[PDB]
């Protein structure tokens, strides 16, 4: 009765490393959530290489070793979301992953823009969809982190 | 004789889909450079599905059956570059594939800002690279589609 016990790991995804503080008080509040259900976080910014190489290829790894990826893809810089949390969605994807992704702004992106193109008279995707139709994957686009993870916890056991 | 012969595919991603014309005079200009080359661009729009999921799953599978991707990490609404485009090299990385990109602006992330953070005092990359980290694997970040193909052709012969 000592069997291995598998320790559920979430990837943090999302632009929160941009923050002045690098996303400390985001993280923060990740780690403290997922504490209480014996789940690691997986932070971008965890031990921290100096070279960009490696600083991707960690972030690869965690992504390989995770049971899910929650995403942050609020808007960031204006309606669209961050593409290094979009490149990791689809890093996720392509490797089977459960991807469950949240935004602080849920309307459609032609509600978003007020038209079906931007400024530029570039178009505006309308598939009812809150963002980019590569970043949905048919699971629910919840309001925040704690709604995905809440879901995690519902469809990941241990 | 008669042995199969591969030919060459390469997924063309990039914001081009959201031109006025979406994307015609792109894809166009990529069809017939390729064809010289007896290669086949796998293309976004190509037999459209009416579905979000459909025209996901069908890019997807374009990413797991080409060569390599040519992305077109341009300046899209802003500094950043497409969020759908970011996605596919996501997906290419984690399936191994050749991911080759180019973009119309060179200059590094606060060069294009003009400072170390943005108007929201949020944080700009600090790593030499002209977009975020995680689009960047180690191949030169080529100024066209034209000069990535031809690395292609150099890299990934018949
Ligand atoms: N784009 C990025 C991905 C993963 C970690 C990072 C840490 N600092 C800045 C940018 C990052
Ligand atoms: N985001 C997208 C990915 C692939 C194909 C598309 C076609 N139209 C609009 C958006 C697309």
């Amino acid at each position: 009765h000592h069997h291995h016990h598998h320790m559920r790991k979430i990837y943090i995804a999302g632009p929160a490393v941009f923050n002045p503080d690098m996303g400390a008080s985001y993280y923060n509040k990740v780690r403290e959530l997922l504490k209480k259900e014996n789940v690691m976080p997986l932070i971008p910014t965890d031990n921290e290489a100096t070279e960009a190489l490696d600083i991707r290829q960690k972030n690869i790894q965690m992504i390989k070793d995770c049971d899910a990826v929650i995403a942050d893809l609020s808007p960031f810089r204006g309606h669209e979301p961050d593409c290094g949390t979009a490149f990791e969605v689809g890093c996720a994807a392509a490797l089977n992953k459960m991807v469950l992704t949240f935004t602080s702004d849920r309307r459609n992106m032609r509600e978003k823009y007020g038209s079906g193109v931007d400024k530029d008279n570039l178009r505006v995707e309308g598939f009812g969809l809150p963002f980019n139709l590569m970043l949905y994957d048919g699971v629910e686009v919840f309001d925040s982190f704690e709604s995905a993870f809440k879901y995690f916890l519902a469809n990941f056991p241990s």
